[PDB]
């Protein structure tokens, strides 16, 4: 018996099929408890810290003092973007939940009268904490404990050092209007490896479709707040010359800004627009 | 229980089934309202900027001026082409529009006599000037405002606006016929990836294919409508060489014609006359 | 309700299968009228052309003048091999035929009595005579018209021409017996991957198998018959040293020579006697 | 017959499935018999030290000296991280266990009380001590024997025990903190790419999920504990300047205790508290 | 009419599915006519010799003195490994057999009585020959006329013919039990992608599992009989420095042994100890 003619199959959605389930995944989260979105938050922070010490690592290989003076910061930034993209899989194959991507979902959960206000803001709230004190606990337990990042002062062996400082001196001297422009740019690539997600529904374009967006918006220069914890704090921690003020104030809070305009503006609201109606015509088959 | 033969399966279909899929997709569009349709050109464009963006500053990352010394113009463009077809998965996954696939599709729909004139002129309409507005509304509020291509005047600092300057003044200085040649190579590579996400429907398929053939229309200094509008304004921004004079006439006059060209006479005339008849087996088959 | 242990698949088939598969497509062949053979053949040939432009330009970016002193034309040949397998899909989603694939499968088709001779002449001659056609076509409308390969005498500008020179003197100096060895080496790589894109039936399988066997035999300097008319008729067109008998003589005719030998039997006759019998109970079982 | 819409398929699962199927492989552990428990992990030992002596090789090569001024050690541990992880796929395409991945699985099939006590002890016991036995099996009869790594005290010629001693001894030169918190970070990668083929149920899953894990731990200096029993078992056979005291007692029980507190506690008790209840509904609908 | 849940597939089996699939497959062997088994073995080695040109010129390109005083052989062994394991597919795809492979699979089947020991010889005998006189047909017909790795004396073109007779060189001045151990390091991987392309169904395991693990041999510096064959006889017939009897003594006979150890008693009888019960209740439940 020989086959000639196999099952046709797919693996990919249209656009309405891919808003229906961002809007149904936004609001499931509304439906767990206070305890249970906060472990899930504090895993999720956990993991940006792992993937992040990991590319800092990666990166500042490349940041060896000779190549540096030949290519610059290219090869580690690009090996940095390289590594990155794997805390994308750890965050959605343990079911947790990262600020960044709930920007989109949750909010236009929200537009579609699926999630009340004081809901929304306690998901939004226990997220952002959660997503702190995973970021902050991994800076410190894992990556200030490690000695990785430690200034040994000899030019050929502190490039890690070296690597972290530049990168933290880098994202702190924007002004506001320019950290909150980086931030936009960030949190549209997020919400769309989200959007990937929700559509392609295989290993490789779990794998793939994120691998390119995060290392996009990673080379681009664009700025990530629960990122920008881990690396603002690992950073505060080994002594780089920048200061607590500098940190919070001229990077994190634009950072924030920048991320929530994005996630719930600039891409929630046409989306909403655009689909809203076949969001109703899939509400009233149901009934 | 063991399986040793399981269910033979395919995500892959012949050209017949690829160019009745075509048609019907080029179809859909005419059925939209103008607000719709604008919504979807309009985030569109800003999708092709966001990606633009983040392939100008990946690239202006290897023209480091030692780097530039021994290498040239190589990696950047390498790593430019490398980087940016994320756009294309930006647009299908949000069901978002853009011109120069359009002109394959909705002309095919018209060649079969899906669409009428009036209509498919104002859905082709609508889809440039969307795209224009989002492509100069992404290059003003996100690439302008966070100076990520600014002058900053010293060598070795300076590598972005250099990039951006090189390749504003590479795609300014052709004539008419060379800019036309350049952009039917762009946009057939273009509407093949369209055709590429009509037949290949896994993750795997929609990544990789269209990966390699945006990545290989970038590198070949082919000339695309929407990147050249957000390339060249971003260049008139920040004070590059070039005039506007010269880049609305000498570019992007030039790249909409071949892209015109290359979509509605170069491709969609032969497949429409190659694959008419298995859309009018399928047309009364469903009668 | 929880999954545990979903529905076993496979996209994956067996040799029997792929060559009962390589039969059927190959007979196909010969029931298409005279002009939808040659439009197909044409698009082909263009396609073919689109590609080897796309390889030529990200080549000679990496043919310039100080990495060609260190590295040699290592980087070239390796980024040209990298970015021609895109025309393996799309020659594939188009639905269009070339001649080195149609050696194998449109000749075990004749073995099988399954097409007859004069229509197995007229298959080869309209497939290779409109490969000729869109190739030359590509070469003179897109490649010359452009001026992408034009000598500009500038040692630091002119790395295009130089590797399109290089390239056609290289493949020009050959004898007749090292010619039609490379061109056999050729198109076994060639009727592997239309084996690959019968037997794998995902979009992975289809993209990455191909890239492996078209980028093995354009790093190993294999010669294809119609890249090498379109490179040839490109070197001609803008003053590479060789000359139109060089061209014709001493490269096409011998490798037209071992890609019809490497096809029809080198890999045709074996794999005929192998699985006939297979072909056999296949075609009885359909009675 | 032309198929337009084929058939909708997934082959990734959520969070809840995921720790369903992670409870239900790790009770399973409990009811091999002692013996074919210690050749599966004496068959996963083996592998590690396979592919962690082609890591070797690898990484070596790019160790040459005159490479090794210009990069430093960036190569040659990134060639090492790409070519590592091929482990994995050794180690689950023959069923065989390593006692990494097993401190999450069979701890949450203890927490679940699947396992007994007394269970779970002679599980990991018997595991830790077939790994062992696997990889100083394969370090002697295999990478000791084969000469590669022998002191050949040419500086042109000695990259492969250059890189050993380098690595070996980098690795050895930790505090008793800074090796448990390295340790930490790798079990977790480790046991996250157990989540990951537990969750995406395609080759394309399997193969780079975990490519990009274990790249991403090896790459960052993470401590592999069944890695660096091969590792500083091969450095002290080739006599590397390391003691065998500081092999173990520096490295070898701080590797040991910091991955069995990742995968015990850092990710197992989250994961439990969070998804108990699912466990729950799952074990109520199977009566 | 939206789909919100598609359906759960999978595409990889466990580690007994998996060897009873080897038994299947090496037991199939044992039933094919005697010149069946010939041509498959000699399309196979044929195949292997393609793929081994094409390495030996990729790998040669990067062999180039001026990149060789700096990288050394890093770069050349690695695009080596890049581009060789694309035979692999071509093996699989067409069903012939090679010896490496069929060491652990006919083998296996032997173990469980499948195959008598008379048949299992005349398998083994027919399959390295045929792939012995397959190899060294490429190595003449097609390596040795086409004079790509003729001896051209000067050292800024003779990098083809270097790389060729320094890797001869050195895989011919090891002693008898490191060559055994090489070629054990080799035929666990060889038998390791068996069981992968036996796992994982899709393209994407086929092409990618098999990439990583051939890729890992390869640059392992690890022994293959047939790879070393055709490499051997092709540097005997341009005049390398090695002798006939430095290649078949010194090489070939304990790379053919260490290949038979790796593939029959290391692999196969630990596989054969753990999953021969679930082979004996799947035969049970086919009566
Ligand atoms: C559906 O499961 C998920 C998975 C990921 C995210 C997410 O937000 C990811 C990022 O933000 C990120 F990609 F930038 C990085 F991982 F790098 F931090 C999420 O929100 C939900
Ligand atoms: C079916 O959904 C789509 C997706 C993409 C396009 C498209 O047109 C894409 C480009 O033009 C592009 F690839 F060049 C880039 F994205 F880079 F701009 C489209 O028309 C329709
Ligand atoms: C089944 O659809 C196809 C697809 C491809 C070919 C083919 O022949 C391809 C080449 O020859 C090639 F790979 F070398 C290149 F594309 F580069 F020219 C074919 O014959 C039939
Ligand atoms: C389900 O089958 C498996 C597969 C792999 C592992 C495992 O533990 C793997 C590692 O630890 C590793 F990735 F680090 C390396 F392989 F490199 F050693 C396991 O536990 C169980
Ligand atoms: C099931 O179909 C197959 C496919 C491949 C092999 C095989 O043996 C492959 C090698 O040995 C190899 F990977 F090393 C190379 F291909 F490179 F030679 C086989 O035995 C059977």
């Amino acid at each position: 018996k020989y086959v000639l003619d196999p099952v046709s199959i797919k693996s990919v959605c249209g656009g309405e099929e891919s808003y229906i389930r961002c809007v149904e995944y936004g609001k499931k989260k509304a439906h767990y408890s206070n305890l249970n979105l906060l472990a899930k938050a504090i895993l999720a922070g956990m993991f940006v810290g792992l993937c992040a010490h990991a590319s800092g690592i990666a990166g500042g290989l490349f940041y060896y003092h000779k190549l540096r003076e030949i290519v610059g910061a290219s090869m580690s930034v690009f090996v940095y973007g390289f590594t990155f993209p794997i805390a994308f899989m750890c965050i959605i194959c343990t079911g947790s939940d990262l600020f960044t991507g709930n920007t989109l979902a949750v909010t236009m959960a929200l537009y579609e009268k699926k999630v009340k206000l004081l809901d929304y803001l306690r998901v939004m709230t226990i997220s952002l904490f959660g997503n702190y004190v995973g970021a902050v606990s991994f800076a410190f337990f894992v990556s200030y404990l490690s000695g990785a990042f430690t200034n040994v002062h000899a030019v050929e062996k502190n490039h890690f050092f070296q690597f972290l400082n530049d990168i933290a001196e880098k994202k702190v001297h924007h002004t506001f209007v320019e950290c909150v422009s980086l931030a936009v740019g960030c949190n549209i690539f997020v919400c769309l490896a989200v959007y990937f997600v929700l559509t392609l529904k295989d290993g490789a374009g779990y794998v793939f479709s994120v691998f390119f967006a995060v290392y996009a918006f990673a080379i681009a220069g664009y700025e990530h707040i629960i990122a920008n914890i881990y690396t603002l704090n690992i950073a505060l921690m080994v002594n780089t010359k920048i200061t607590v003020y500098q940190a919070y104030i001229k990077n994190l809070l634009p950072t924030l800004l920048g991320n929530y305009i994005a996630g719930a503006i600039v891409l929630g609201l046409p989306l909403y627009f655009i689909y809203k109606e076949h969001y109703y015509n899939f509400e009233r088959s149901k009934r």
